[PDB]
């Protein structure tokens, strides 16, 4: 079983590089962390700070979701993190992505007791 929390981890969470390693770094991140089994996500971000970090979001600037809900959390600081992002040429099931690194804010929406992350919303 996964709980919503590990869900997150699993999707988004990278600890062991600073950064995104090969160009190739998406094609096999998304498909060792099963994001590409039913289809291709057409975007995927990964998150290459320790877990506490990104945990301590959650008591940070709160803001409006994507979505309109509240739980969303902006981070202080700029974190570094990988974009996944489908090319023109990707087709399920041969998913393929382009890698890009970048440095921003991480936007999470938070939810349970403990309040933690449970799906990440945007960077900024
Ligand atoms: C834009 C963008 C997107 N993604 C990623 C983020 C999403 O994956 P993701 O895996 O992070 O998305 P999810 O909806 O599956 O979130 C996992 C669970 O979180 C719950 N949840 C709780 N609070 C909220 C709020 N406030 N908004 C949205 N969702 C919320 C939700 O109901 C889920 O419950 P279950 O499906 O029952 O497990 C995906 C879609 O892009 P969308 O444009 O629709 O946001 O792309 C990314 O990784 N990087 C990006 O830059």
């Amino acid at each position: 079983k996964e709980t919503a929390a590990a869900k997150f981890e699993r999707q988004h969470m990278d600890s062991s590089t600073s950064a995104a390693s090969s160009s190739n770094y998406c094609n096999q991140m998304m498909k060792s962390r099963n994001l590409t089994k039913d289809r291709c996500k057409p975007v995927n971000t990964f998150v290459h700070e320790s877990l506490a970090d990104v945990q301590a979001v959650c008591s940070q600037k709160n803001v409006a979701c994507k979505n309109g809900q509240t739980n969303c959390y902006q981070s202080y600081s700029t974190m570094s993190i990988t974009d996944c992002r489908e090319t023109g040429s990707s087709k399920y099931p041969n998913c393929a992505y382009k890698t890009t690194q970048a440095n921003k804010h991480i936007i999470v929406a938070c939810e349970g007791n403990p309040y933690v992350p449970v799906h990440f919303d945007a960077s900024v």
